[PDB]
């Protein structure tokens, strides 16, 4: 079933044809052009591969996801955030945020220069966005992802100061569900993500939700760079 | 006559007071801030000036216009589109379409970094939209403009491959007609646009439509990013 793409076409096979093991392996090759990525996210597919490997495309089953309103903020964290030392912005510094996610040296190692450029382009073309957590004047955390209507595909988050991540995920969610936001894609469920409320659902249901929310919208100025949380 | 705009205000003078030669010259100055720009379109005035010159605002008489249903499509173009090698999307890459137009060099030359940013702001705010034409993984054509209700002001189009721009306009028009679209402003008629079916009407006539149509309303999600036409 595994299909190998080419520059000749930006078309992906159907998600349903993905492999079980590894879970979701749908295709390889192609490029990371704005067009190909938009076509991919539009069909519930996303790129993920380690450096040195050809571009690998996925559509796992089940699919990890997170309902905004179902975010789990610990008792200790609400106390922390009630007196948060951070300020949160939107699309003020996409480059630093994804560089942050790339830096750490864990699941962000896949984010190579090539990946960085590709998503930075999407951010400029207006589809990939970032939330920035600030401590004083320095960036200590944040997250970025690709928007798909009222749906948000979370690519990655990073932190250089205690509770910076959660702060972004926390505030983004309030801002998100307050303006029509309906869903966040986590791709594959892990520990940190689970501890935040991420829950699995069937791929078919995810795709069902996907082309249901991609044609929706949020306020015109929702992604306009601005301040999301400042005491 | 004529009029210098002020950073202070954001108001414009009556289009009817514009010059005859050069046809449309109404005012000069101000800036390209979202507000002033948007107000200009409301009033049937648009900015146009060569790099180096001060901002120039226009409202020509007659005004070039294109009734969507009257878009002329040659028989060989129909043949081609039927087996089209192109993909058409909406608001996938506004920045590239405008940059694509700012390179047409016949006269996309007026489109400076200043103009690109100005229209890019309108796009960020949801007033300026783009229609892209893709050949495989390459952007080979498109068009962008400012939405005015059910009226649509075409700013420019570009083409890097045979019939690329004609399919953009063809696919757009279908989409546009389908959901209430009523008229496309073409500003000043030119050989190409005229062959696609564009025509001239009086400025007072155009303004009339503009006022009626700016109140119009397209589906709530008409402009969200999406594919409009997938090749075969
Ligand atoms: N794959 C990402 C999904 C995600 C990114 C950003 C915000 C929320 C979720 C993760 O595991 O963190
Ligand atoms: N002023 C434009 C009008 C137009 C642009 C794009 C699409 C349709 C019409 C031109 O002739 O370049």
């Amino acid at each position: 079933r595994l299909v190998q793409l080419s520059r000749h076409s930006i078309a992906f096979p159907s998600p349903e044809g993905a492999l079980r093991e590894p879970n979701g392996l749908l295709a390889l090759g192609g490029d990371l052009s704005p067009a190909r990525l938009l076509m991919a996210y539009q069909r519930g597919i996303f790129p993920w591969f380690s450096p040195g490997d050809p571009i690998l495309w996925w559509s796992p089953d089940p699919r990890a996801v997170l309902w905004p309103e179902s975010l789990h903020i610990s008792r200790s964290m609400k106390r922390f955030h009630k007196r948060s030392p951070y300020r949160v912005t939107m699309n003020y510094a996409f480059g630093q945020v994804i560089e942050g996610c790339a830096s750490d040296r864990e699941e962000g190692t896949w984010i190579t220069r090539g990946v960085v450029e590709a998503y930075h382009r999407l951010h400029e073309l207006g589809h990939a966005h970032s939330i920035e957590v600030w401590r004083e004047d320095e960036l200590v955390g944040g997250m970025y992802g690709v928007a798909q209507g009222t749906l948000f595909c979370g690519e990655s988050m990073f932190s250089r100061m205690e509770n910076a991540s959660k702060t972004a995920l926390l505030v983004f969610c309030e801002e998100f569900i307050g303006h029509g936001g309906k869903l966040i894609d986590c791709q594959v469920l892990n520990d940190h993500t689970a501890s935040l409320g991420a829950c699995e659902i069937p791929r078919r249901d995810y795709l069902n939700y996907l082309n249901q929310m991609r044609l929706g919208r949020l306020p015109n100025n929702f992604w306009v760079p601005r301040c999301l949380f400042s005491p």
